Parts: C-alpha cells; sequence; structure tokens
C-alpha cells in the first residue's frame, strides 16, 4: 500500500507514535517519507546481506527473522513480511521499540540525514488530525 502523507500521519497517531519518546509526529512521518515513500511493500538490501522492510525500512540484522540474515536477531519477534502490510501495526509496534533502543530515532541514518532538524512540522500541515 502507497500511503497518502495525511493518510499516514492518522494511522501513526492512531497506533500511539505521535510524540512517542519525544518525537512528533512530523518526524515519523519524514522518516517515511525518506525510507519508503510511504510503500509499505518498500524493500532494500544492505551490503552486510540484512534487508530492510516496509515503511520504516526496519532492517533484519536486529529487529525482524527474514530467515536469511547470518547471526542476527529478530528482537521484534515479527517475521519480516509482516513489516509489509498494508495494515502498519506491525511496523509501528517494532518501531517504538526501535526508537528505545538508547539513540532514538537516529537508528534511522535518513531520519538522521534529512528529517533531523528541520521543520518537520511540515509533514503534517494541513492534516485533519
Ligand atoms: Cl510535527
Ligand atoms: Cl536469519
Ligand atoms: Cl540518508
Amino acid at each position: 500500500k502507497v500511503f497518502g502523507r495525511c493518510e499516514l500521519a492518522a494511522a501513526m497517531k492512531r497506533h500511539g507514535l505521535d510524540n512517542y519518546r519525544g518525537y512528533s509526529l512530523g518526524n515519523w512521518v519524514c522518516a517515511a517519507k525518506f525510507e519508503s515513500n510511504f510503500n509499505t511493500q518498500a524493500t532494500n538490501r544492505n551490503t552486510d546481506g540484512s534487508t530492510d522492510y516496509g515503511i520504516l525500512q526496519i532492517n533484519s540484522r536486529w529487529w525482524c527473522n527474514d530467515g536469511r540474515t547470518p547471526g542476527s536477531r529478530n528482537l521484534c519477534n515479527i517475521p519480516c513480511s509482516a513489516l509489509l502490510s498494508s495494515d502498519i501495526t506491525a511496523s509501528v509496534n517494532c518501531a517504538k521499540k526501535i526508537v528505545s533502543d538508547g539513540n532514538g530515532m537516529n537508528a534511522w541514518v535518513a531520519w538522521r540525514n534529512r528529517c533531523k532538524g528541520t521543520d518537520v512540522q511540515a509533514w503534517i500541515r494541513g492534516c485533519r488530525l
């Protein structure tokens, strides 16, 4: 599913991501924009052999099981395929664990490089939320 910008903002808020660990909704929408362009089916293969899955490009080295990332963990206790669903529940619940892991949203390198310090509220501007 490719979400609309405000549609995704609403879904994220529905699932309790808004201001989670102090990160406003615009931060999460911005991260999703640059990780996946709002496409739940996004996948990307990393140099280390792990893969990133879903709207927030969650990585199989630590967070989910895909059966093909040697020496990895599955800390969200989910198959990586669950992160590709039109229903963002699994991605949101896993993101909550990731952002609580110590480095906040810096876990998403694209958030650090493209969202951090910017006017992230622009991402939810105009949205009925
Ligand atoms: Cl915001
Ligand atoms: Cl594996
Ligand atoms: Cl980047």
